[PDB]
């Protein structure tokens, strides 16, 4: 694999979101692979919607959490495939409550064929990383609310609960690390975004790793 990768300067990479009160962290994991997977497909990048998620996913518990595998599967198998535009089916979960799901009056963004499930092994995942891009992942996020900057160390790592999007990471570094897209705002860690180190599963970061597939 290439020593490093930084899919965020490389024009495949939304801007930083705010999930808000709502616990849709599942939501804005799923959907950011996506919008990467389908620029990366040769497409134009494109902001993508959460809301669709939240409030259509029936398979998931809206602002009680969900799982992105389960979130794949509900867009191929009950939505034909497509992703809605955020212009188009805007984000409406800030304070906390899941609206009921409006079922036309939006527009088709991107569209995804399938999904994969990624083995448990940090250099495995950067490999696919690497030459297919950003990856689903969840994590413990519980020392999270800590973080300031830099690469973290000694991450507490008891259970998986929060849903993130890995965009690179850096085996040439002092300490090699992850680079990670959180939906906590721009204010939070480095303009959004933290550095988790990698090679010894912080956060548990390798055990559930999955990404959509766009053709
Ligand atoms: O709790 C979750 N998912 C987690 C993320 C996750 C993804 C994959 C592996 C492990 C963790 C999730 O969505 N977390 C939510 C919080 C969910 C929550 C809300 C109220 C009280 C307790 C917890 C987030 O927003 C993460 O920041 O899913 C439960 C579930 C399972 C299947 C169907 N519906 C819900």
């Amino acid at each position: 694999a290439p020593a490093a990768v930084d899919w965020r300067a490389r024009g495949a990479v939304t801007a930083v979101k705010d999930q808000g009160q709502c616990g849709s962290c599942w939501a804005f994991s799923a959907i950011g692979n996506v919008e990467c997977q389908w620029f990366l497909a040769g497409h134009p990048l494109t902001n993508l919607s959460e809301q669709m998620l939240v409030s259509c996913d029936k398979t998931d518990s809206g602002c009680s959490g969900g799982l992105m595998n389960n979130a794949f599967e509900w867009i191929v198998q009950e939505n034909n495939g497509a992703v809605y535009t955020e212009d188009s089916y805007p984000y409406a979960s800030g304070e906390g409550i899941s609206p009921p799901c409006t079922t036309s009056g939006h527009t088709v963004g991107a569209t995804i064929t399938g999904h994969v499930e990624l083995p448990q092994d940090e250099a495995q995942i950067a490999a696919w990383l690497a030459v297919n891009g950003p990856v689903a992942v969840a994590v413990d996020a519980s020392s999270w609310m800590t973080y300031t900057g830099g690469v973290m160390t000694s991450c507490v790592s008891e259970q998986l609960d929060h849903g993130v999007l890995l965009v690179g990471y850096n085996d040439s570094a002092a300490v090699p690390y992850w680079i990670i897209k959180n939906s906590w705002t721009t204010q939070w860690g480095e303009e959004g975004y933290i550095r988790i180190a990698k090679g010894s599963n912080q956060c548990l970061v390798k055990e559930e790793a999955s990404s959509a597939v766009v053709g």
